[PDB]
């Protein structure tokens, strides 16, 4: 690999200003560590990095201080384990012009080998292979990448009882490394925007809540079979495929049709429905009124209760009138459906759907009119039998989504998870119940604070489509990793387990950074 | 001019560190030739080319092996003369970022004159005008342009038809030219050039098919009125505006209404329809289902057959059970229409339309159902009564388009072309034609391996919106040029022509690389 | 051994007159790796390769540019060890014309030992054994072989499952290696290697389709009983024994007899047949018409449907007039049979057979005519009653073959494979299945771009009848090898397996070049 690049790092002028500083470059300090197991395949990539000053601790804080950089940086690797262990690793410096993934053939680029038995550390100096121009802390332009790959797999002769060893990574800047465009310290560009700050501990401990139910988040729920979600959900492209803005507020739809069933004008069950694409007061999407639940309706016939329906309180409002008609005000079961008045069927897709309401108990005096509005409150309560507390609501089938929505499915051994929260439940009027309030797990895709920050800031040039942004969770007994995708869905490396993970013994959350999607999030509980 | 700069290029070049290949390249190799006539006016530009590793053919093969390039290229010019013809051309090396087109004069540039009376070739070195920045082979950036323009008019002493001579160009890399970043010439796909591979000899010869009727390409059809195409179309930005898959696939639509009109349940024409924009089971877009024809319907009255209709074979398919109805199996006209079920009228706008199907002959027993599905085969036949019929189908007026689709209209003397194929026609019981095939012409806007390849790999930033990518088609006798826009339309230089070009006597196809879109593409057949 | 011959090669080499490329090739590049276990017996041959410009990847790219080659190649071997395992391998440079296979011993050859306890790589030069005759790049002739065989058995001190280690090979061209006859690296097609291009990553990924049902390839199916295929099949000799075109094309047969059996002219099953070997309007061979299925008929009785029948949609077409009959339009079973019109029995021999068609449902009015034509579409559907049905179709017993067609039967542990795809099934009015696709498996013997490419360019004398051309298929987790015989069958190394291999998690495909056919192809998935 090149070495004349240093003369080119060498060129200065008006970026230097006064009084440049070598800073500390002398010794090697801990950047990172990686694990190598007998499990891992030849041609698998254990460690990768683009050349940057964010590869020492000292040059990452100086990055705020300086606006531009140039030159080489040295990477030192220490294999720890034993001299009795077979296997070999390959470290190679790759020039820019590349897309890294399944076709990027590490063992056919100029490279050096690292042997597992090495007692002493092995060093590489990584130069600049495009040294002609200063990089800012904006776009650097395309830079060389350092990749370490397994050439032949780790062997223990004493069997499978011990099966992994670690390799340390240490760095120091080289001689040719320099900085420029100092200015004075402040915050700047792409550096200040990262998905990291969305998730944090106080939100999961007790400050945060879900985006479907406004509940307190008690758990993490794995969903092996996948799911799809859009309403009040957001991505790292800054937009939503939903019809709700990211806050809880009343459901107002001005044009629907209203009727009642029982052939009696007083003491009857109220019905309201409308087709999708008439939400004239909603800017987000005219498909349904903001605040309307993303679930398919649940059939009930009087006096029988809906088994795990969404219920909210409200009543019927005509457009000419300043406030709703009181006689109509009652609890309603709400959902998305097709086939109103009396051929009702649930719908999982918004295209050709109908937004439907029916009162769970009798209204004082009904109303027959068309068109006329529906006015129902911000968050809902769960309708379900008396002492019911089985699994969670909605199940993946129950969630309604648009045809623009991308679905959440497993990637590798990484499984999508939903955030589980405590919801109010009711067993139908009076009687008895399993407890004082009863147990009930309502689930959402996201914590509402993450949803507000995806809507607030655009993170497209801040997490790549192949990556997850990763944080690690610490529990009193055990720890795990959790990931957020660019499509807004959250993942865990739990595989096919369904067990509820308890956030109530949560000590901590902290970022691990960007990781590629296929590679498994840690689960040790 | 800039021939001192040999030593100042030699600071920008050397950080890379690589060998010089001199011994192979003693001789110059053929690049192109152009024609010079008595009617080519002074100020006109006959020939232009950008600096690129693709100018010498052997350097193009070597470009594959390397990820960067730099240094100059020599150009050598031969005038074919006579010695009795007067006139001159001017050769200038144009700076980077100076727009090329007919507005461009050589007037105030450094230049050499190329003389009509010359008998000796005249050799210019084209130096590197970017040398501080090494160029990538697969993302190069901005380069200079070599331009040749007519200073003085070609004049002949005598009469006759004889009015033209040719000027040949051959090239050789200079002693400053260099390849660097060998790495692994291992597993990159588009090292080979992405745009250039779209058209090839055996593909235009007999391997290729067209992307709308699946026929064999016999010819090229100019459309001097211009035209528009959205479906099964891709482009050099990777984007599309269609609904149908990149390959040909069968029609399955689960959600329609079926009915018939008449005085009886039997020996009637079956009708089925569903709305446009409702196909939520199509991954590409909801405009219609996959396999659905992008040409407007043909109204007809029982018992008569539609002409220049798209007909396909299929039947009514039960949505609840998932299974066909045999009695319904018949040939059907499938099309886009508006005014369903019974006020039907034709449109070319998808929005607010209905995708409609009607049988071309009597079904034994019809069915009235809602909902019911439609299941029809992939392949399509043109409906035409006995012998002599319509010139080519679809005509540009028949084609439907969806918002976002740009239309292709002539530029200068370049006119947009469609690809013509021989297609199967059926129409009217025991009909016949004047020929055995019954010579019926189906047209597509692209060849299908091109539609598939432009959907499989990226092509962005390779061709400039002012330029066309050019290939030269070579016949046993004569040649012509064909061009590709950024948009993914093909163009040819026949001007106000409607005449069909016969591709039967094709020997070869070669890439000519980008050329300005106002440059006429030559026609000598 | 033969390392004196440096100066005697230098008379045979020099008449050509060319430069030496040294500066690019400082380092060695990855060629392959193989596995060494406690169960690989002494005398066994683990790895073999012929001298060829295709061993180093960058030399392969350069081979394109040149029409001849000569000189040696260095080979470098790394044992992955541990230091507690005993055993040895022997490395010999084998003379030209000495047959390779398991009968081959290293016993009396010059050799080096490669040691289990080795920690340092061991490097052999493979000299040119042909130097008086310069080799062609695109017709090379006879070369020597490098062979590695087990001298002493791998032994472990301890128990556990741990029983294997790997040995890597990397190569570098020698200082004697040379390229000559640059000419024009211009316009030769198969400069690139003809055999190697047949299988590619995006082709096995999602661009390829199979050559009998036109479906998407999901898997590989081993057939440990062996099988035979003639139609739409080509080979590495360019020869075929089929009737149908290299692409999928519609059935048109002008000369048949049509009849029905029953008690009435209406609501009957139409039957049509013509003899095999009579299709004089088919350019390829008169065995049947173009588009006709190469699987034996399925007898059925009215009113029941055939199972695992080939069904296609079409009708009776008037031979005198050249035009269809609408009333006859229906779904038909098309097949090869013997015993027509009414003693019909199935066969797999074409000679003395009849190509037969029978409708699967009632036609409104039937026709009795002689002669009358048959006109049916290209695409085909599998006939199956409701849900659970046959494992794959065609089964090897159903396939018809014509004289001259060789059958593919296992060799050693390599077994012949068919390519599996998901195909459309229809059968029995308003039927259904357990899944929405109704998971029906269609099989082809080759991928269709391979059938088309093996018909488009020549391939003779590239692969030796004892060897198989090998490609390596690489997955996200594990890898396997696939092989191609001279005959144009594909093979895999699953032995007595019938289990279907799922190609869903494929990352990559790379050519491994020829290997002896008795060599097992590896399976680690």
């Amino acid at each position: 690999n090149s070495s004349a690049s240093v003369a080119t790092a060498g060129i200065g002028g008006p970026p230097q200003q006064v009084d440049q500083q070598e800073t500390w470059r002398t010794n090697f300090y801990y950047n990172d560590v990686f694990t190598w197991s007998v499990a891992d395949a030849p041609g698998s990539i254990l460690y990768t990095v683009q050349h940057s000053p964010q590869n020492n601790p000292f040059t990452a804080v100086l990055s705020q201080m300086y606006a531009g950089w140039a030159g080489g940086m040295q990477f030192r690797f220490i294999v720890a384990g034993s001299g009795v262990f077979g296997g070999r690793l390959v470290a190679a410096v790759i020039p820019p012009g590349i897309e890294i993934g399944p076709g990027l053939e590490v063992r056919q680029f100029p490279h050096v080998v690292i042997d597992a038995r090495s007692l002493e550390p092995v060093t590489i100096t990584m130069p600049d292979l495009r040294p002609n121009m200063y990089h800012p802390t904006g776009d650097p332009g395309l830079v060389p990448t350092l990749v370490l790959s397994v050439y032949n797999n780790l062997i223990n002769p004493f069997g499978g009882s011990t099966n992994a060893i670690q390799v340390t990574v240490e760095t120091r800047p080289s001689d040719d490394f320099e900085f420029v465009m100092i200015r004075a310290p402040s915050s700047k560009t792409v550096d200040s925007i990262s998905p990291a700050g969305l998730i944090t501990t106080p939100v999961l401990t007790g400050v945060g809540n879900d985006n479907r139910w406004d509940g307190q988040i008690v758990g993490l729920q794995p969903v092996p079979g996948g799911f799809s979600t859009c309403n009040r959900h957001w991505n790292l492209n800054g937009s939503t495929y939903g019809w709700s803005s990211p806050r809880f507020a009343d459901i107002d739809h001005r044009r629907g049709s209203a009727s009642y069933s029982g052939n009696n004008s007083a003491n009857a069950l109220q019905f309201w429905y409308a087709n999708a694409g008439s939400a004239i007061d909603n800017p987000i999407s005219q498909v349904a009124p903001d605040g309307f639940p993303d679930m398919s309706f649940v059939p009930f016939n009087s006096p029988n209760i809906p088994t795990a329906g969404w219920v909210g309180f409200g009543g019927i409002w005509n457009s000419n009138n300043g406030a709703p008609a009181a006689t109509t005000v009652q609890a309603y079961e709400l959902g998305f459906a097709t086939g109103a008045p009396n051929n009702l069927q649930p719908t999982t897709n918004t295209s050709g759907a109908q937004t439907v309401a029916k009162s769970i108990y009798a209204v004082v005096t009904g109303t027959n009119q068309n068109p006329t509005g529906l006015f129902v409150m911000a968050s809902g309560v769960i309708s379900t039998p008396n002492a019911s507390a089985v699994t969670y609501t909605p199940q993946p089938d129950r969630i309604v989504t648009t045809p623009g929505t991308p679905a959440a499915a497993p990637v590798g051994k990484n499984t999508p998870i939903m955030f589980a929260s405590v919801v109010r439940r009711t067993g139908d009027v009076n009687a008895a119940a399993g407890s004082t309030n009863g147990t009930q797990y309502g689930t959402g895709s996201q914590p509402l604070p993450v949803t507000i920050g995806l809507s607030l800031n655009n993170y497209s040039s801040a997490l790549m489509p192949g990556q997850f942004f990763v944080w690690q969770l610490t529990f009193a007994s055990g720890f795990m990793e959790i990931g957020l995708s660019v499509d807004g869905y959250f993942y865990a490396g739990t595989g096919a387990s369904t067990t509820l993970i308890d956030l109530t013994e949560l000590i901590d959350v902290r970022p691990v950074g960007p990781r590629p999607s296929k590679s498994t999030l840690v689960f040790n509980l």
